[PDB]
């Protein structure tokens, strides 16, 4: 039984002043007015073959929030409105911003729960004054309540589209809800991320949460416990948009064709606010761990020792101001075929990072809202498709193969309406 | 009921002295003696999840001919034995050839049914003297019969691994078996390819036929009629090994992610005997048509006009002696995402052409032998996976998506033993 | 004695409505008004060390026409004014065109001497009606005279910046001025190019002529004879802007480091009006011959047989609408070092063709005007630097090495003012 | 007055067991026997135009040591002979090693002056037991004396071809010979490199010294003082073989064509013993500083602020075992032309590092020997051509432009025999 998508959906974005957030916002406002097309959006454009073999838009098969019913808001450490912030990001042409300037200028960031130590390269001013991690939680819950009431929203989704936080490991404080709350109250600044405070607030307020950065946040037993108790879906993490998208397509190719891999080198140059943050090696590490993780379970080295027994995998990210938002990736893959003979594949992907990630953020938001109305909660395995590091508990492995991930999306969608695929190939 | 793989399989290769043929041969002889591994071979290495969820090697699920039971022979316009021909091709190191030298030297090409006009840049003289296309057929049937008897083969498969022939269109003479035979007898050398003579002979002699080049041959109503009458499988065409393999992996990626494509340019440089032939524009055309054909049914431009309504697709092949057998591909793909913003992907694939195609030729041969023992005949749709231009009749469309093609392979294999997939994801 | 640059210079451009012509025009108008910088212009920006070791701008060492004293006009088969033509070409942003719109709109093409057969893929109709090649000459001389009088120009230069014409060989009619005139009068439309009619008219009217395309035109004994009789400079041919620029830089590198070259493959993709024309193989050939010619005299294979005795050199140009004016080049160079061991260099040059060629066209024009005021005539060897196929008579070889070519420019400039280089390194 | 090259030259290599050293050795032994060609060697293959315009081999213009008169030896921390070490390095085919195996096996490394702290990733055993830096000096002088006597060498050259040492800055101890000696005696392990001990020993023993790594060593006032006092030439540093060679060719191209540069990103992957050492960031730094230094003096940002006022330059080196000795470089250069419009150049250079550097090491050795016999001493500015970081005192700037560097080589060679260039272009 799926609750219908009635009334307005508040989409509250952490980092609402960021490149990805503003691009998603501009694209949504323009798309719903017929001034642009939501290219790259599964929710808006993709179709599926149904049990009776009819081909339908996914949006016509399950009840999603209509773009016209979305109201955007959120938090940032810079006070600039969505228009000012989009002008700064330099992703979109002025004529695209101008077409929705009226609406953009009216989207204003609330002050952020921020800790300088977690993103050292940023120096914004628009930050809450907040006694403890737990005070951050309480202020954020207030903001959600205020926003819902002021904008007449039936439901909310909270999307983290803010900066990559410093690397931190799993620890004792993350192992249960009680321990996490205690650490929040003691103001444990080392194990409690700002992001965890927004996630807690979101779940406490019946709002699905999406982690679009590679941050340790909802991938902890404490959050699995809380989200399940509250009947809230959590999804993550790290939008899979460009270089990693490609990696989770070519690795399946080598696997499907039983070709061996000796090595895979991946590098990137980018010069945006994302890149500025990632220039701190501590923040780099968080991205690196995520990027590195996507091939092992595809190859399965223990099962195919003669193909993948010895893959040397290395990823690098380089701050490079000339590229701005347009991350450029270069990959070199050393493979081998018949009789062990080696070959090389070079890929140069000239991305527009925020262009690629904008529809992915929209899709995660709209599918998260659907998941809750469909009675789903805890880790949304079915949304692995959208993410570099698909969240999983200690009894499950992440699935990384894009094509298998897409099948998982379709399977859950069909299941939601009590249907099966019309045949194996669909 | 699948007939068991007893006794010896004769594998008769048209172009047995060629780069792909000798590479497949060397690798098979070495593999079966434990001097090399058949990397790239689905038949030898790939596994599948079965109905009860056990994972097994395909070769342990269906009865295939054991490598030890294969005997190689075939035809070429050059008289060199398989050792001399492998040394000429320069694909494999001498240390690899040396390990199986005695067996290679014993593989000697029978004189070919050849027409200089169909492959003008070749000037070998190990050719039959044959008054008519029909006499070519009869001599080829004799050779098959002689080989089976001399080598004590229970069954035969004929693999065309010879040069790409000049472009010719579908014509009246191809539209029924009666018309094709008539044209053979009248010696119509403009509509009857040499390859059609080998295909006819193979089918007439109860031998599955595989077209590993892009030649018009078994993709005609005449051959669909004949193969059905004789209960023989036919498969083709054009081994999908390198640049085109990649095309049928990336195009599914763009499709799965709802990314638009404005254009796709593919070029390559190669300096082998394959390249010598393809330097004739007439022979180039045959390859070009095949390479061009692989994206339309993936994109479906009529269904997604806003993504793929206007793809400019161009392929080039350039003779380049320095590369030898190591074809080098360069591709530039112009794509667009959210709100129509353009991006570019450049792919540089340093192929070893014959290394990539060798396991594909082996797999087509072994699966063709299985298909016949399993009572299958006519167009082997299930082997689309191995081919750039999957054969199809006028009531079916080719499927090009590698991942879907792999599912087609598994589905037929499961069906052969009366099983279903354990679940949608398997 | 160099005649001073007084009064106005008429710069009459064949193909004044083309991508390169309009880009040069816009940039000159904007530069002189301080709305842009003439990046890439030797005349505007380059310096030289003088005999007394002072470093000066070239424009301060020899008397050039000031940008403010240039008046543009010319011919095209499309009647669009320079503004409309610049908007069509899509090289420059509207904000750049807007700054000089009034001046651009006032530049209007005179009807062209055109022969459809020489550029078949173009179908403009702003063409003269002219019974014979000779009548073309006379009408073009009239246009030059009219323009000089109407715009109060002291001097004129004629720049061919129009489409690459079909390949034609040197022939009897080109071997003397008398024979060329005879062929013009007999209306021999097979050996007399339209471009030859513009060149004749320019020379007849005391106007230096620059061939910016690879056309057979002023590289004939007839034009060497005429330009000498009239004391007019002629320069050419084919602006060296992008891929070929790089070729004449890397080949000197391999030479200077005594590295061998086995092969060099050059391809590109472009979708502009240039590309439309070059899609005709006959027009392609003209470009191809020019691009192929630039390495032999650098390598000197007869002198260094062990390095360059066997270079396989191949160039391709591919029409590709998605690229528009932004030609994209890909090169693969196979080199070898110590003990013959091979290595590879891949170059991907994302050009803006008209951006690269614009300053080159301006420099050729301004240096040609200087050359005549300095009493120079016939083949301007010293301007080889700007050209893919430096013009030369039957007793001289072209010099292709960019760095040597630059030295040739400086040497002539120094000589013009009776100076020597201060030292060998300057 | 040039002393003739009589008798045998001892070429003593620090790191005689290394990839570059063994490649140079094998190539020299094979070349002098006509079993291979010394491709890449200026000394062996390059010609020059002389004052009377005759073109001659440099080796026929100045007296160099004949390859037949070279005797190789040196030091390493691994005791393996030159044959064993070359087999380990995997640069050269076995058939090339086999052809000179007899001579190679007879080249045995003397125990090294080594300090683990300066190259932490190496753990060889074949190291001297040496009380102090000064004891290292005295033992090394003994080794040189012993070698000269045992092999009947008239002259010696010492070539450092050993591992890149950790970064260290210039300091007080380097500022005079007296201070350097004092620091050596006090065993100042922090400011005195092992390399400095070999350099001191070489100069003390009348042997020119070449620094083929980027190490601080002879680029100190102390060594300038000593080398001048002893009348010994010193040259360095860091062979310029591959990616940096290219950088000092393309930067001159942009300069010569007045094109602006916004950025230049350079990365590398390599998996050899060199790469193992450079995996330590301290050792990386030494290479990085050297690689970064080569463009500033080419561009001259203060002179051309509108072209080069703001170049973002970044270099990376990545350990990557699959590449072995075959370093692979990728560069992205952001340039701009006319009216400020941006363009991009991508270079992928698949090097064989030791193949490229072997002739450079030979040339520096043979030219160093010539320099001394020609009465030259101190910093050999004229050998800048061969080096990434041309050594210079505090009153001189390095020249990096390859083409200018080549002219400097020719100028010194001509000067040595009292000749001038025949003309400016030669
Ligand atoms: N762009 C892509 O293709 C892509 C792909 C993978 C993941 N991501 C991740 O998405 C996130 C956003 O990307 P972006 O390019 O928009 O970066 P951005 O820096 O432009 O946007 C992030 C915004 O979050 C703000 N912010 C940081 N910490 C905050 C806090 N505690 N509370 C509120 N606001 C905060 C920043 O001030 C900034 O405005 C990053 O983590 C990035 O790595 C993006
Ligand atoms: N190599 C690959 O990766 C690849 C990819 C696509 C398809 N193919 C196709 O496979 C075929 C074989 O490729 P290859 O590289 O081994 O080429 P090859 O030139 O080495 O071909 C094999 C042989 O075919 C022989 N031959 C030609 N016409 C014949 C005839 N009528 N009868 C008998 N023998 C004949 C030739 O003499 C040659 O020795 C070609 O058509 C090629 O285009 C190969
Ligand atoms: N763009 C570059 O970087 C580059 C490099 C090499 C050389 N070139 C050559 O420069 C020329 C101009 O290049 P473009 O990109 O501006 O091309 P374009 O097609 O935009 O050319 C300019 C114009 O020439 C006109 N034209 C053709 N024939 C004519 C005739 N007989 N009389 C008068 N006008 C005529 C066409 O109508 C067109 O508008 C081409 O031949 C091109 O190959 C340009
Ligand atoms: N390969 C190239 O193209 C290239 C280019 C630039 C510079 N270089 C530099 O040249 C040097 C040698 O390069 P390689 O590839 O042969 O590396 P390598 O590691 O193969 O060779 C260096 C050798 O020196 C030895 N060694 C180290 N410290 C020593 C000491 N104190 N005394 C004696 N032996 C010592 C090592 O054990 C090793 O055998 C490195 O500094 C490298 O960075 C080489
Ligand atoms: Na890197």
């Amino acid at each position: 039984e799926i609750k219908p998508a009635t009334g307005r959906l508040g989409v509250l974005v952490v980092g609402v002043g960021g490149a990805v957030a503003t691009t998603m916002i501009v694209g949504t406002l323009a798309s719903r007015k017929g001034l642009a097309k939501p290219i790259g959006s599964i929710t808006q454009l993709a179709t599926m073959r149904m049990e009776n073999n009819e081909e339908k838009l996914i949006k016509d098969v399950v009840p999603l929030t209509d773009l016209n019913d979305i109201v955007f808001g959120g938090w940032d450490i810079f006070p600039d409105n969505a228009y000012e912030a989009a002008m700064y990001a330099e992703v979109l042409k002025e004529k695209d911003l101008n077409g929705v300037k009226d609406e953009l200028e009216a989207i204003k960031p609330m002050p952020a729960a921020f800790d300088h130590n977690w993103a050292k390269r940023l120096n914004g001013t628009h930050i809450k004054k907040a006694a403890t991690r737990w005070e951050m939680v309480e202020q954020l819950r207030q903001d959600i309540r205020d926003f819902k009431a002021a904008n007449n929203c039936e439901r909310v989704v909270v999307l983290w589209a803010a900066s990559t936080e410093i690397y931190i490991p799993l620890s004792d404080e993350h192992m249960s809800l009680a321990a996490l709350e205690k650490a929040m109250k003691d103001n444990n600044t080392e194990v409690i991320s700002p992001s965890m405070c927004y996630a807690y607030a979101a779940i406490a307020e019946d709002a699905p949460f999406v982690m679009g950065a590679p941050n340790l946040c909802v991938d902890t037993p404490a959050m699995w416990e809380f989200s399940k108790q509250k009947n809230v879906p959590i999804s993550g993490k790290d939008f899979k948009s460009g270089q990693t998208l490609m990696k989770t397509v070519l690795a399946p190719m080598f696997k499907t064709r039983m070709l061996g891999v000796n090595g895979w080198f991946s590098t990137n140059i980018l010069g945006n606010r994302d890149g500025e943050v990632l220039d701190d090696p501590d923040n780099f590490k968080t991205k690196e761990v995520s990027k590195l993780s996507v091939i092992d379970t595809i190859f399965e080295p223990e099962k195919y020792p003669d193909l993948y027994g010895d893959v040397y995998h290395k990823v690098r990210i380089n701050y490079y101001p000339p590229r701005k938002d347009n991350k450029e990736a270069w990959d070199n893959i050393d493979i081998f075929g018949w009789m062990g003979y080696p070959m090389e594949i070079k890929v140069n992907f000239l991305c527009r990072d925020s262009i690629l990630a904008a529809p992915i953020a929209l899709d995660l938001v709209l599918f998260s809202d659907l998941a809750m109305r469909a009675g789903m909660c805890g880790i949304q395995t079915w949304l692995s498709f959208f993410c570099k590091s698909p969240m999983h508990d200690f009894e499950h492995q992440p699935e990384h193969d894009l094509f298998t991930q897409w099948r998982m999306v379709k399977q859950t969608l069909r299941n939601m309406i009590g249907e099966k695929e019309p045949d194996y190939l669909a």
